[PDB]
């Protein structure tokens, strides 16, 4: 019995393990914030970009009191609340008071827009929308507003900001009152992933499993109480929150500091403020700071561990990492679906540079399959299939796509084409997933060519990725015109589609229009052939 429907948990001999091998160690996921409040009150726990910092005690109060004034809105126990927050104090506050009230977040970025918010709001069946007012130019509100439209069972819009005519999330607040545990067995949370299919897709998170992702990449990591972290992507994203994220960091009692944007003038001043010894970049993010600091002044000394996610770091880059900025690079192939890979901080330096390291968990299971689903000789590239005690069994409330993305004995398919090397750290090669990288954005070509043929212009549309050095895929997205029409450029399709509520990360780079698409025997769309007939 859960307090949620439309999920997967493990089966009863897999849990049984996890818990006998203490992976699974019984709690909620809010109280890695109370038992480090109750051991080090007065150590300081969150600093944001303006210099305000609160201690552990202060963060665990405050939760507690926006934990009972969304009790006081009817908000709690099993309810669904989308997220969309800033890198701000206010998410982190809000995070546990939304945990010790009952509810289960639903986590999205900032970037997220109508199509995006609609379609998980309306998944999850969410009663409340949490946003800012105005962020990076963008009236959220308005976004609220539509996303009310389209959601009959939003009840409640909390605004970090000027509410207007809906409720200021700083008036959630009540005196602290008595709240039952959540099963740790039970879903804290919800992910996004960008996904394959024509809607993004949830990823159902426990607190045993999300708890133990935090306490096992801390250990690997070595994040410890002298641990100062700068979350530099957003805080919603799986990697900043708790590979180790800011999680890990309060969980063993460091410090969390936040970065509004990861650009030097932001980022370096912090480093060298709060002297920030841990954080985590997309490679592209990583070639900037490693271009920047050639030109910025900034003292980044205390820096000792640059984690590197999302897309695949080159070798070149990655060797240059201790000469231009004094620290240990951790490559980081990870998910929101589960599966961590980390190189280890004294691995030698050789496979720091050239792999993507190796598994997280003793008992992450990893399987690497040829076409025809069979495991390939030792070394050759295959795709990956994993298993685990932080991994889905399947995404929340998609059985059709459940079906196709996880076997019959529950192996989830990355998508990820790898080699594992002798010593198990594993080399990325590649996709075989319907997925742009787009310098760690992913973008599902299937959503966004069903966006782009709703153009009136179009009748067909195929997304292929085209390599780029630095961000290393851009989008293409090639056209058939609707008969008798011109199909759009790349500006008016880019307008078309932001109006449509798509994210901005998704909008192509480049249009290549021509009247037929190049398929396979069995009829498929050739995308292979598509990256060499255009460009
Ligand atoms: N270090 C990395 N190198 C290459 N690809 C990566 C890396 N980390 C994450 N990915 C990709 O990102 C996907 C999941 O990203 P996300 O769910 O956004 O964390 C993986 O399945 C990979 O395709």
């Amino acid at each position: 019995s859960h307090m949620l429907d439309g999920w997967v948990p493990w089966p009863e001999s897999f849990a049984r393990r996890y818990r006998a091998a203490g992976y699974w160690e019984g709690r909620p996921l809010d109280r890695l914030l109370r038992e480090r409040a109750a051991a080090d009150p007065d150590r300081i726990a969150l600093v944001d970009a303006a210099g305000d910092r609160w201690t552990y005690a202060e963060l665990d109060r405050h939760a507690d009191r926006q934990a009972a004034g969304l009790r006081r809105l009817g908000i709690g126990a099993g309810d669904r609340v989308v997220v969309q927050l800033p890198n701000t104090d206010a998410f982190v506050v809000l995070f546990f008071a939304l945990l010790r009230a009952g509810a289960v977040p639903v986590l999205t970025l900032p970037a997220h827009r109508e199509s995006e918010i609609v379609h998980v709001a309306e998944t999850a069946g969410a009663t409340a929308y949490v946003i800012p007012d105005v962020l990076d130019g963008f009236d959220h509100r308005a976004l609220a507003r539509a996303a009310r439209k389209a959601v009959p069972s939003i009840e409640h819009v909390l605004v970090a900001g000027e509410a207007a005519e809906f409720t200021a999330l700083a008036d959630v607040d009540a005196a602290p009152v008595p709240l039952a545990e959540p099963d740790p067995g039970d879903v804290a949370l919800l992910l996004l992933s960008g996904g394959t299919t024509g809607k993004p897709k949830l990823i159902p998170r426990t607190h045993d499993d999300y708890t133990y992702n935090v306490r096992a990449s801390a250990e690997v990591c070595g994040f410890d109480s002298d641990t100062v972290y700068l979350v530099v992507l957003p805080t919603a994203h799986n990697f900043a929150l708790a590979c180790p994220g800011l999680l890990g960091t309060l969980m063993v009692g460091g410090t969390v500091v936040l970065a509004p944007t990861p650009s030097p003038e932001d980022a370096f001043e912090l480093i060298e403020r709060e002297k920030v010894t841990a954080t985590a970049v997309v490679p592209p993010v990583a070639l900037l700071w490693l271009d920047a600091v050639e030109w910025e002044d900034a003292d980044l000394s205390s820096l000792r561990l640059l984690q590197v996610g999302g897309s695949k770091l080159g070798a070149e880059p990655a060797a240059r990492v201790r000469p231009a900025l004094g620290c240990t690079l951790q490559q980081v192939f990870g998910m929101a679906e589960g599966l961590l890979n980390y190189t280890r901080l004294d691995d030698p330096s050789d496979l720091v540079i050239q792999t993507q390291g190796r598994p997280l968990s003793p008992d992450d299971e990893i399987r690497v399959v040829d076409e025809d689903g069979r495991d390939v000789a030792p070394g050759e590239t295959g795709e990956l299939l994993t298993r685990g005690p932080y991994t889905l069994r399947g995404y929340y409330r998609a059985p059709e796509h459940n079906a196709r993305t996880f076997s019959d004995d529950g192996f989830y398919r990355t998508g990820d084409l790898v080699r594992v090397l002798p010593s198990g750290h594993l080399v990325v090669e590649g996709r075989a997933k319907d997925q742009i990288n787009r310098g760690g954005d992913k973008i599902s070509a299937e959503e966004l060519e069903n966006h782009i043929m709703a153009h009136p212009g179009v009748h067909d549309a195929a997304v292929v990725g085209m390599p780029d050095a630095t961000m290393g895929e851009r989008t293409c997205a090639c056209l058939v015109p609707r008969a008798g029409r011109s199909a759009p450029a790349q500006r008016e399709l880019a307008a078309f589609l932001t109006d449509r509520g798509v994210a901005a990360y998704k909008l192509p780079d480049r249009v290549e229009v021509m009247d037929a698409f190049p398929r396979t025997s069995v009829g498929k769309t050739d995308k292979k052939e598509l990256g060499r007939r255009i460009a």
